[PDB]
């Protein structure tokens, strides 16, 4: 079992916006991304826009400060960090990317689940149905579900 956080209100900031959609898109597709692990556990998700959030949303290029840079268009979606102090938690978008509402380019909403997975604490998954699985493929967004192994594994750390 790796890091968890060791409370079950977490904050949220978003640091900055994609120029790709809508600001209402954004804050939209994060809170629901949020709301889908909220959903199964004990977990609660503010956001905030001052002050000391535990997780950092960023959209970012290249080398960007950390030690996992990202890589142009395609490849490296996002990438984030598991539960800890200071970067630990925080969720990166790779702004090479074209971040959308819908199934073109990449849908920001299902990388999203993905990304806050690994802010919560899970790897991947090798189970293809899974949202922590270790690629991205749009899927309907509408009857989009956590498969029965992102339950399990989030269930395991909290609650
Ligand atoms: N399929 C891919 O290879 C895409 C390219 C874009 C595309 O095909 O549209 N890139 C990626 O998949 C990279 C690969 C990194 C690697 O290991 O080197 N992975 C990442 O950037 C991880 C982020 C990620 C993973 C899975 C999902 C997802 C979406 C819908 C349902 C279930 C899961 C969302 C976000
Ligand atoms: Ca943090
Ligand atoms: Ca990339
Ligand atoms: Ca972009
Ligand atoms: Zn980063
Ligand atoms: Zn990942």
């Amino acid at each position: 079992m790796g890091p968890v956080w060791r409370k079950h209100y977490i904050t949220y900031r978003i640091n900055n916006y994609t120029p790709d959609m809508n600001r209402e898109d954004v804050d939209y597709a994060i809170r629901k991304a949020f709301q889908v692990w909220s959903n199964v556990t004990p977990l609660k998700f503010s956001k905030i826009n001052t002050g000391m959030a535990d997780i950092l949303v960023v959209f970012a290029r290249g080398a960007h400060g950390d030690d996992h840079a990202f890589d142009g268009k395609g490849g490296i979606l996002a990438h984030a960090f598991g539960p800890g102090s200071g970067i630990g938690g925080d969720a990166h978008f790779d702004e090479d990317e074209f971040w959308t509402t819908h199934s073109g380019g990449t849908n920001l909403f299902l990388t999203a689940v993905h990304e806050i997975g690994h802010s919560l604490g899970l790897g991947h998954s090798s189970d293809p149905k899974a949202v922590m699985f270790p690629t991205y493929k749009y899927v309907d967004i509408n009857t989009f579900r956590l498969s029965a192994d992102d339950i399990r594994g989030i269930q395991s750390l909290y609650g």
